[PDB]
């Protein structure tokens, strides 16, 4: 379709102009007042803030630099900032600001009050197939724009999807999302969400996206995910097996989607053959959707999330608060340059 090719074109000018000369030192840390902690993990946390001249609240992704370096990071964590600055979708969690201290990496990003779509599934149990497929044509949409841009998400999983104020979502989590022509190597994502190329140590390309969109469909509209087991080597064991089992719930429609992104052999898998993203826009389970209608975000959601105000924490869960401690000495200057 010529205006989805030149959509298309012009979406990967942007991006190169920005990703050939990226954003630096946009901010600075005492511009904000520290709210809350909204999730932590072993090198990183993201706080909701608010910039103390213009009142606007933002999630504030901290990234402690030493840890960065103990924990193998430091590309990855080159590869979000740079990524992000770059990028420019309507289900993409937006970089305000960027900056760096002696100590931390900072990526100021729009702060979405309405929680992890992960919070709502297992809140509610399982969704519909209509209210599924509303989320699913999102990502179908957002892998067609990055994988045009020869970017690799690789962190699917319904923890990274953020619900707004009118119901649609906003992917966040760029942490291992890499510019990738052809195959790259590295061993990351969730075990539930991995294709059997990455557990198997292979070259691997964007049709790891794919895959990890059949695992989201699945666990939304079942409730649960597909190679699910008690412990990682036992879902490594289903997803290279690839033995899937449907609900009977699931429609037939839905069940040859899943067929098809399932597929072990990624030469096979949708997404990944001759017309790409069209066999799944095209798909009988997507029928109804209207893909420039949810583009345009026209479309009535599912669920309008609970939230009181756009500083409302209520949809996120409580940490122990910690310090934002800057060394007065510089740490690991030189890795971390180019941020
Ligand atoms: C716009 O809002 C956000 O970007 C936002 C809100 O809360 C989060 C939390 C929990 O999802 N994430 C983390 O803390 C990680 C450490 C990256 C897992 N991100």
């Amino acid at each position: 379709q010529e205006s989805v090719k030149e959509f298309l074109a012009k979406a990967k000018e942007e991006f190169l102009k920005k990703w050939e000369s990226p954003s630096q030192n946009t901010a600075q840390l005492d511009h904000f007042d520290r709210i809350k902690t909204l999730g932590t993990g072993s090198f990183g946390r993201v706080m909701l803030v608010k910039h103390k001249e213009t009142g606007n609240h933002y999630a504030m992704k901290i990234l402690d630099k030493q840890k960065v370096v103990k924990l193998k990071q430091i590309e990855h964590t080159l590869n979000e900032k740079r990524i992000l600055q770059a990028v420019n979708f309507p289900f993409l969690v937006k970089l305000e600001f960027s900056f760096k201290d002696n100590s931390n990496l900072y990526m100021v990003m729009e702060y979405v009050p309405g929680g992890e779509m992960f919070s709502h599934l297992r809140r509610i149990g399982r969704f519909s197939e209509p209210h599924a497929r509303f989320y699913a044509a999102q990502i179908v949409l957002t892998f067609e724009y990055l994988h045009s841009l020869d970017l690799i998400y690789r962190d699917l999983k319904p923890e990274n999807l953020l619900i707004d104020q009118q119901g649609y979502i906003q992917v966040t989590d760029f942490g291992f999302a890499k510019r990738v022509k052809g195959r790259t190597w590295t061993l990351c994502g969730t075990p539930e969400y991995l294709a059997p190329e990455i557990i198997l140590s292979k070259g691997y390309n964007k049709a790891v996206d794919w895959w990890a969109l059949g695992v989201l469909i699945y666990e939304m509209a079942a409730g649960y995910p597909p190679f699910f087991a008690d412990q990682p080597i036992q879902i490594y064991e289903k997803i290279v097996s690839g033995k899937v089992r449907f609900p009977s719930h699931f429609s037939s429609d839905l069940k040859d989607l899943l067929r098809n992104l399932l597929q072990v052999d990624l030469t096979k898998r949708f997404g990944n053959l001759k017309n790409g993203v069209n066999d799944i826009k095209n798909h009988k389970w997507f029928a109804t959707t209207d893909w420039i209608a949810i583009y345009q975000r026209k479309v009535e959601a599912p669920f309008i999330p609970k939230f009181k105000g756009p500083g409302d924490t209520s949809n996120f869960d409580d940490y122990e608060e910690e310090e934002i401690r800057v060394s007065i000495n510089e740490k690991c200057g030189k890795e971390f340059t180019e941020f």
